[PDB]
């Protein structure tokens, strides 16, 4: 669920998921689609491609089990659909952290800013 995703994002990036990524660029923001503005935004495109293909559970509301152990995310989920959700979320947390060096606050509030047509997953 968004609860596990939010916690993973804090653990890896040190940031608040809602305020720092909830409206960022053309892909991180919620409901946002379009060509990525930068590497951070590309992480979010990959993330949505990852979870939107899962048909058997809900990315937003279904909780799964994971641990922050030895300073790393481990997906410890039995349900195959929920394990794939966890792996999608783990991947975006890592990706956002690895691209913190180009995180740009100009994209932070981008809901009303125009985006190019999205590319294919």
């Amino acid at each position: 669920s968004l609860l596990e995703l939010g916690k993973m994002i804090l653990q890896e990036t040190g940031k608040n998921a809602i305020t720092s990524y909830g409206s960022y660029g053309c892909n991180c923001g919620w409901g946002h689609r379009g060509q990525p503005k930068d590497a951070t935004d590309r992480c979010c495109f990959v993330h949505k491609c990852c979870y939107k293909k899962l048909t058997d559970c809900n990315h937003k509301t279904d909780r799964y089990s994971y641990s922050w152990k030895n300073k790393a995310i481990i997906c410890e989920e039995k349900n195959p659909c929920l394990k794939e959700m966890c792996e999608c979320d783990k991947a975006v947390a890592i990706c956002l952290r690895e691209n913190l060096d180009t995180y740009n606050k100009k994209y932070k509030a981008y809901f009303k800013f125009k985006c190019k047509k999205p590319e294919t997953c």
